[PDB]
């Protein structure tokens, strides 16, 4: 009897199908994502060695319909994907991408008062921002957003002006094979971590509930399990 919210298939489809039908008004930007992909049929032949995991707004509203979900972040995570597969795929310059582009604005401005009615902080998915790098060359060095960087394991950072590696004064430091670096961006937002309600269960943002000024030594609880 730990209070756990169960989300029932009709609260969950009655709540999230007004963003998904926001996707589906947009004409021509829905266009390409409103069935799944036929790579034979469109003539894209290696889209599957690239794309693994395939995700499409008629199979979302299935979903949806059937009561595949059992909470909401599972919407937002196949929206993601959907939008994910064709950043990936696709070229900047192409229509689907730009058009990708476009659906993700209009998730972006319908999903928070959803979730909110759902009882969670927000619907945002991923961090504002790139995360700032340190540059191992000097002590003061760091990369910013959107810089450009070399990365070696996805650990050690150089900045490209600065470009016997070692994490600790102590540790002994090792020669490795400069440019079997991989030059990089520093432009990827990483997903908002969660802490979830001791209560009910839901996922909530660390950055959204957990303040500088507040502690919670036996456990978050969310404002409306308090
Ligand atoms: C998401 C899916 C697969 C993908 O990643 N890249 C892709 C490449 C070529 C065509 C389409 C594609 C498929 C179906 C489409 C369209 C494009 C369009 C379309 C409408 N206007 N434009 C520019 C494309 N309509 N439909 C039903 C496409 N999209
Ligand atoms: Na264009
Ligand atoms: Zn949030
Ligand atoms: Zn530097
Ligand atoms: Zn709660």
């Amino acid at each position: 009897g730990s209070r756990k919210k169960i989300f029932k298939p009709e609260e969950l489809r009655q709540a999230l199908m007004p963003t998904l039908e926001a996707l589906y008004r947009q004409d021509p930007e829905s266009l390409p994502f409103r069935q799944p992909v036929d790579p034979q049929l469109l003539g894209i032949p290696d889209y599957f060695d690239i794309v693994k995991n395939p995700m499409d707004l008629s199979t979302i509203k299935r979903k949806l319909d059937t009561g595949q979900y059992q909470e909401p972040w599972q919407y937002v995570d196949d929206v993601w994907l959907m939008f994910n597969n064709a950043w990936l795929y696709n070229r900047k310059t192409s229509r689907v991408y730009k058009f990708c582009s476009k659906l993700a604005e209009v998730f972006e401005q319908e999903i928070d008062p959803v979730m909110q009615s759902l009882g969670y902080c927000c619907g945002r998915k991923y961090e504002f921002s790139p995360q700032t790098l340190c540059c191992y060359g000097k002590q003061l060095c760091t990369i910013p957003r959107d810089a450009a960087y070399y990365s070696y394991q996805n650990r050690y950072h150089f900045c490209e002006k600065c470009f016997t590696l070692g994490d600790d004064p102590s540790q002994p430091q090792t020669t490795i094979s400069k440019d079997q670096f991989e030059k990089k961006k520093n432009d990827t937002l990483d997903p908002e971590p969660f802490v979830d309600c001791k209560e009910c269960g839901r996922k909530m943002h660390q950055i959204c509930v957990l303040h500088y000024d507040i502690i919670w030594p036996s456990g978050f609880v969310c404002d409306n399990c308090l």
